């Protein structure tokens, strides 16, 4: 492992991919249900019993509710995770009406 921080297989497109999919997929909110969470977690480490998986995302997801900070923190460290979503969902076009960059932002001012 290298000291890559939050920069890995994340280009403009990739970060946009990870946020856009994760959120919109599960709830559409700033968080995700167990379902999208499972896809991510099983992505790198499979064979987890729910007890083992729940402790995986314990702390910030608590039980159910992976939020964009928690989710992003995990994915930004795992290239299989970043691309995992990138593979499932192409990067948003970001030209119609982007909050900021829809990738590495803090204040998602969305048109809703």
């Amino acid at each position: 492992g290298s000291a890559m921080g939050h920069m890995v297989k994340i280009s403009h497109e990739d970060t946009q991919r990870i946020k856009t999919a994760f959120l919109s997929y599960a709830q559409g909110q700033d968080k995700v249900t167990e379902a999208m969470i499972d896809q991510l977690i099983c992505g790198a480490f499979p064979g987890l019993s729910w007890e083992q998986l729940q402790e995986k995302k314990k702390g910030r997801a608590a039980a159910n509710g992976y939020d964009r900070s928690a989710f992003f923190s995990l994915v930004a460290s795992d290239e299989q995770y970043v691309r995992f979503i990138a593979q499932h969902f192409p990067c948003a076009p970001e030209e119609e009406k982007p909050p900021e960059i829809d990738a590495l932002e803090l204040k998602t001012q969305k048109g809703f």
